[PDB]
């Protein structure tokens, strides 16, 4: 019954082996392959990478911050890792909305994709349209109607909530393991408040790339041998998604390999 | 050097074998799997399925119609297979635009994603944002800011244009082979007018489904043995994408298996 982390790893080797040098926005070098996909069970397990230690706390507090729907950087650097622009959280909860500061009442503003997604699951779980999208701030002023950076399609069958994430770009060494843990968490959350059981998380990349300064660390991480994934426990019963707080989650069974810094 | 059609086929067997019954909008039955991906070379070949005959003409004339950016059904039923709503073509060329009839001058209106995509390739081919999106008409009146049905991310490296298509849903027996041929064509077109060489086409599905009334025909199509893919020739040199017409394309090397009707 093979390991899903064996996917991520394999993706790495491929981008290393058959990957092709490509320059990013900043003219920084990368090894790039176009179009990938990985499937990760959420059934009795949780995709917190083992081949290296993943900042689980920052993943949690970061998510909740998105769900709190905020634009306030200090509301995070004191919960783990002064106006911020409308990063994902603000989109998730009010896209279409006129963006003042971090402080004002946008209560009842724009479209609340995230509530909408939840709702749609309860109302019509066969729906092929349960989709949040998420922009890069850089893009907002840059042009009319810029393209999402990411989008999840959620999906439900036999009482099992699944989520597929599509990123136009994937930082494989630094970003990817994180998002895997994030959208896997998100899912778990939604599954929970909709009385559903977590299913698969599918991870689709456009440009999957590695930064040249990551190759070495990653070559070493490859030689590592994934311990079995942990589990994720919720310990209160929670009805509204804004009610979740960090207390509600226990990770259990997480013995990673040591941290691997990638700059 | 294996066949790409062997992918589509394999996807079929899986949805049959491990697929799970799910009800579509109309409460019609389907066998559904969530999250798939296939890669198809466009290098010296073209993904016109062989295990059955594909309506190549209708694929052509349909595309061109999109690119002509129209809302006029009769502009197609007399070129192959009275107002139509703003189907993909109109989005591709003017999303954001106020939609009158089929007849008016929307010249210079909304955002022309398709031109924009071309342009971005010439201006900044390392860009992670070369993305058109495409809506289902059904969805437009149905709610504020409905989710795309599809989106391509285009991508370029080593003088090779690639395209990945993401559909939230995939009709596997009827729709999928068609889109494969369509976005593969589109690509070829753009590659051509940007002095680029066609690369891969990646096909990502959310809900991949089969209609119960297709199972039998498909079970039979599985038993078939893919002949090698054809090629696609352009025979004029064309600079603007609105200049392409059906004359410009020869398919060569297409001996399919017989047509398979699926209702």
């Amino acid at each position: 019954p093979p390991h899903g982390e064996l996917q991520y790893l394999g993706q790495i080797q491929h981008i290393l082996r058959c990957g092709v040098r490509k320059d990013d926005r900043t003219g920084t070098g990368t090894l790039s392959v176009f179009g990938m996909q990985a499937r990760y069970s959420l059934r009795d397990e949780f995709p917190l990478l083992t081949t290296k230690r993943v900042f689980w706390k920052g993943v949690l507090e970061e998510l909740l911050w998105f769900i709190k729907g905020s634009t306030n950087a200090k509301e995070l650097s004191s919960k783990g890792v002064g106006d911020l622009g409308p990063v994902y959280g603000f989109q998730w909860r009010h896209f279409g909305a006129e963006y003042r500061d971090m402080e004002s009442d946008y209560s009842g503003q724009g479209v609340d994709q995230l509530q909408r997604v939840i709702d749609t699951i309860k109302t019509n779980p066969d729906d092929r349209r349960i989709i949040m999208c998420a922009w890069n701030p850089r893009d907002l002023p840059l042009m009319a109607l810029p393209p999402c950076h990411a989008l999840c399609q959620f999906y439900v069958v036999n009482s099992e909530l699944s989520c597929q994430l599509y990123q136009r770009s994937g930082d494989m060494g630094l970003g990817v393991p994180f998002n895997i843990a994030s959208y896997a968490l998100l899912t778990y959350m939604i599954a929970h408040i909709t009385g559903l059981k977590p299913g698969d998380f599918i991870h689709t990349l456009g440009d999957a790339h590695i930064y040249l300064n990551h190759i070495e660390p990653l070559k070493i991480q490859l030689q590592r041998e994934p311990r079995p994934f942990p589990k994720l426990r919720i310990l209160r019963k929670v009805e509204k998604i804004d009610d979740f707080k960090a207390e509600d989650f226990q990770i259990e069974g997480y013995n990673p390999h040591p941290t691997i810094k990638m700059e």
